[PDB]
Parts: C-alpha cells; structure tokens; sequence
C-alpha cells in the first residue's frame, strides 16, 4: 500500500510519519524548507512518547502522489482547492482520498474537483512544526472516517500503525461540532491574543459565547446537522482544560499568516445569510480577523 | 461670572479657555501634569485661526469650584461619579453644572448625586491635549444645551466669546445619534487600530455597522428617543469626511488607558438586555475592547 500525503506540515508529518515507522510506502508532499530538511537528514517526529529521525520521501511536485493508492490530504481549508487541482492530473483512478482537514465544506470541495473517491476524516490530534523536517506531537492523533470501500481493512492499517479510528455514519456530525468549538473561541483567541481560560473571565465573554454558539446551532439545524447531545457543556469545559491555550488563529495572526476564518465564523456567516439566519456575534468576529489579516498584509 | 471647569482636559481647556481670554475669571481643575504647566506659562489655545497663551487659574483640588456662578463638566464619562462628589461640598448652591460630555447617562447621574440644577450639553468641537497645558482644536467648537433657568443669557455670553450655542428640547436625540455614531466605529478602530476609511472597506464591515446600528436604533426606539430623520445616512458618511480619523477608544487603548466604552457600546448591551432586545454585535464590540484593556492593565 503506497500512500502519498498532500501538504505535509503539522497534520500531514505526524499520520504520515506514523505510517512510514509502520512500514509502508510514504511520500510526503511538503514545502521546500521541509523537503530539504527531509532529504538532508530524515523527518524528525518528535512525539509524547518516542523521538526518532525517520527515513521517508519528500518532494514538492505535487505530481509525487503518483501511483499512491490512498492520499491524506492535509492542506488547510484555504488550500483545498489548488491543492486539489495541483495534484488531479498524476493522481491514481483508484486512489481514495482522505481530507484530514478542519471544516465542512473540504469533502464536498474535493469532490466537485475530482472523480476519484473522497471520505473526510475528522482529525484529533495536537501537532506543530517545530522547524524544518520537524514535526512535535504534543497530544491525542486519532480518526474518525466516513464509511470507505477499503472498509474495515482501512482501520486495521491505522491502528497497527499507532494511530486509531472508527468508521461513522454521522463524520458530519462531528465536524460541525468541531467548526462550532472553533467559532466559539478562535477569533476571540485571536483578536485579544489571550488564552482560552484568560478569555473566559472577561466582561460579557461567557454571554459573547453564548450568542455565537446560539447562531451556529441555529444555523445547524437549519442544515439538518445532527451534533452530540451535551456540545455546549462540551464546548465550555474546553476553557477549563485547555486554560493556557491560544488558538491556531491565534498563533497565525501572531505570525503574519492567513487564517482559516473564512471557514470558521466566514462558514457560519454565509450560511446563515443564505438562510435568513441572523448571523451578527459570528459576522464581528469574522470582519474583525479579516481587517487585522489585511493590515498585517498591506 | 465666576466660572469653573471640572476635568480640564481637551474640551475643558477648549471652552474654559475661550471663556478666560473673553474676560471671565475661570479656573481649571485639571491634573497635576497639566496644572504646572498652566502655573509656569498659562494655558497654550491653538485654533486653526489661532495661537495664544492664556492667563487662566488652575488647580487640582477639586474644591476649587468654590463660589462659581458655572460649572463645565467635562470628565470622561467613566468619572463622573467621582468628580461630582469630589467637587460636592465646594459647589455653591445655584451653581449651574453643564454636562460637556458624550453618553446618554452624565447628566441623570449628576442629578442623582447632586442638588444644583444640571443640564445636558452637546459638544461639538474636535479637540486634543497637544502636551501638557496644551490645547490643540481642529474643528468647529458649538452647543446644544438644554433650556436653562439662566435663559437666553447664557447663550449670550459663550455667543460673545466665539462659541455658538443653541437651546433645544431634544439635546437627548442629539446625544443619542452621537452616541449611535460612537457604537458603529469606536470599537472597531480601536480594535484593529484602523482609521474610519480603511475600515469600512474591509470584508463584511458595512455589514457589521448595519448590525451594530439596528440594534442601536431597536434600543432607542424603545426608549421613545426621536433621532434626527436621516441619522444612518449621516453616521456612515463619516468614513468619508473623516477618512484618515481614528477613534479617541482606540488612542486609549495605543496609549494603555481606559476608555469609555462601558457608556459607549456598554449602554447598548446593558439597555438591550434589560428591555429584551438583543444586541449581539454591540456585545461582541464591547467584551473585546473590555479584554484588551484588562490585559494591558495586568497581564
Ligand atoms: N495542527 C493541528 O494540531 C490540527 C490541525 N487540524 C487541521 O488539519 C489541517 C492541516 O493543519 P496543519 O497541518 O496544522 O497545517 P500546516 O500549515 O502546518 O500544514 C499544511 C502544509 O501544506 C502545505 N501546502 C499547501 N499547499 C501546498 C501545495 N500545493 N504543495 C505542497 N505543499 C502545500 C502548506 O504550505 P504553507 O506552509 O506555505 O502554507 C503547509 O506547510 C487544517 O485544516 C487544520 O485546521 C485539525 C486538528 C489538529
Ligand atoms: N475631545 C473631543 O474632541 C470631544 C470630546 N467629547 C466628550 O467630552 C468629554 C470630555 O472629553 P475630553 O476632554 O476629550 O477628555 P479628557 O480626558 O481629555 O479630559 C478630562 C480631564 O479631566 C481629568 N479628570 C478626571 N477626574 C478628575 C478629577 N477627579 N479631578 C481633576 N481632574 C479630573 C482627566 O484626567 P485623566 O487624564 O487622568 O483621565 C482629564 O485630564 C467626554 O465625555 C468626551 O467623549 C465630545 C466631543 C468631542
């Protein structure tokens, strides 16, 4: 089984590198800092329980997926895309296509672009890109797939390989759960740059949370998404064990990148004035990471 | 007349000192920073017609106000409280207070605190504290006032040192389209620390000043204020004849103090939820510039 990860940064190295320890056929398609790092000396996954150097390709011609017959496709929403469209032409007829990814729309994304079979995978893991050729597991890495053709055959794979998952028959579910957490904390995370458990205990921020949930659940069932019975519990207690955690928006304004909002509160925000749904918490949330992305940019 | 300016900063030294270099006896009661200045060489009034140092009293105690006819109030809506019963026991008795201030609750609170007759004023002037002891106006400098048992007369006297004043029965419609104005750009240009041009081009603005706004008017509407008839219009022409302005909120924060925002987008919210409108954008605006400030002050 030859496997080919597309955009292998934090997400890509850690399932990618996993599989390569496995034993399998693994190249991972990253950006030239990392494909220099990886060709120099190996991909350095630095996990909770192990460190090690492992010997994997790399390149960055997106081309190098060819005769992968299953892709992780590890790209940001942003990227979804042109990533997509970079590598269609070398990819296999038979290849299925993993987007483990954040967000809603990437499956429907890809599939718009592509012939080849398509299953999102709701992605739980905690993984950073230390330096070049270096990735840094600091929690979790498990998955939850769409039922496949390689049905169960795809999850034995994964689990002996040190990565465990579970087929569903709602991922939808789960990945509206995840975008609702994301727009209840990200962008405040972000504009205040302030963790979790700090953000909580300003003025008003625990009724701010309450309006933005209220919008996307509103917006939810609007779109007949059956989400966890206790998501609002769930989505509160995430301040109280993760109290000293900014947010992945956070950390790319910090470091001049372009976010993900756009299919964070920009999701919620479209949908609902598609759907007649107020959308306001969600709207000031989004235009204000947006104005702060386009300073840092002009 | 004798008269006394409480919280002598950008318009209290603006009016005060028109009225001194008109010929009245007036006294500043203004920060430390500013009152050496003044002491050693007066207070500097630069207009853009302009530029003189006037001889004008100035202290820190706030009973100084002593046997004044007049009071400017001009503190920042945040001190109010405190100002009014530092100058509490000093003030005369048919002393009339005029609230030069923004927000739509300074002059029920004086009212609250204090037994001299109070009216609410309208400050329309564009004003900065240059440096210390320095005054620095950009633009225009009238206003609206309520009636008075002082009558014509008042208006008479700020008309003759070239502060143009009228009397309205609706100075609360006029407080609450400036304040309407202030809850669409304070927040967000302190925010971002963005001026009024460049924000209203970003992805989504006007549709986030549109929200701000409803709920605003939804709010006023219930109070039974009457706002003038083409206030929406004139709030979002701003961004254009101010282009390059940014908002006094977001020189409090450049500047690491506290701004007004709990009489600004604050009121809205706290208005809102006890008449059961919602107001979730105005919500949003006011915790954000509430979390930046609490984390410049510690941490
Ligand atoms: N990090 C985490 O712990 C979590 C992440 N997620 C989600 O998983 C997804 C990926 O996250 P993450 O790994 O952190 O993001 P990363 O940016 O670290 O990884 C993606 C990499 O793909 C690269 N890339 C994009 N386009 C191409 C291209 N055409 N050719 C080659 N490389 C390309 C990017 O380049 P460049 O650097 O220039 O953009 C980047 O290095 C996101 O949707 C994220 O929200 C979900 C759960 C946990
Ligand atoms: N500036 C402008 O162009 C205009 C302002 N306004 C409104 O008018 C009001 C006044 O604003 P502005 O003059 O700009 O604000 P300033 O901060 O410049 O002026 C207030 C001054 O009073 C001082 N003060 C506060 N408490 C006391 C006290 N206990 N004893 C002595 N001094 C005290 C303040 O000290 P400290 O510096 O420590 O806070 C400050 O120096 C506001 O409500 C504002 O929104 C309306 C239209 C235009």
């Amino acid at each position: 089984m030859k496997v080919a990860i597309m955009g292998a940064g934090a997400v890509g190295c850690y399932y990618g590198g996993m599989l390569a320890r496995a034993g399998h056929e693994v190249i991972l398609i990253a950006r030239p800092q990392h494909v220099q790092a990886i060709e120099a000396t190996g991909l350095r996954l630095e996990t909770q329980s192990f460190d090690e150097q492992v010997k994997v390709s790399a390149s960055s011609d997106p081309s190098a997926v060819q005769g992968a017959d299953l892709v992780l496709f590890c790209v940001k929403s942003t990227d979804t895309q042109s990533a997509a469209l970079a590598m269609k032409p070398a990819l296999a007829k038979s290849a299925l296509v993993l987007s483990l990814q954040n967000g809603v729309e990437n499956a429907d994304t890809l599939r718009s672009l592509l012939e080849q079979e398509v299953a999102a995978a709701v992605v739980y893991v905690a993984t950073e890109m230390a330096g070049p050729g270096h990735v840094r597991h600091h929690g979790r890495g498990e998955l939850v797939i769409e039922p496949t053709s390689h049905g169960a055959n795809l999850a034995a794979i994964f689990a002996a390989a040190g990565v465990p998952v579970e087929t569903s028959d709602n991922v939808r579910g789960a990945l509206w759960a995840k975008l609702i957490l994301n727009c209840a904390y990200n962008a405040l995370s972000a504009i205040t740059q302030l963790p979790y458990g700090r953000l909580v205990r300003g003025e008003g921020v625990e009724a701010v949370m309450r309006d933005v949930m209220e919008e996307c659940f509103a917006v939810a069932r609007a779109e007949g998404v059956k989400l966890p019975d206790d998501v609002a519990l769930a989505i509160r207690r995430i301040a109280e064990t993760m109290p000293r955690q900014s947010s992945s928006t956070a950390q790319d304004l910090a470091r001049g990148k372009r976010s993900e909002i756009d299919h964070l509160n920009g999701l919620i925000v479209r949908r609902g004035d598609a759907l007649g749904i107020p959308v306001p918490a969600n709207r000031v949330l989004h235009a204000l990471v947006r104005l702060i992305e386009d300073k840092q940019q002009h």
